[PDB]
């Protein structure tokens, strides 16, 4: 359910764990 945006070196992507 927890969706978080990980940004690294300018690249942001959202991951969802449940």
């Amino acid at each position: 359910r927890w969706c978080f945006r990980v940004c690294y070196r300018g690249i942001c992507y959202r991951k969802c764990r449940g």
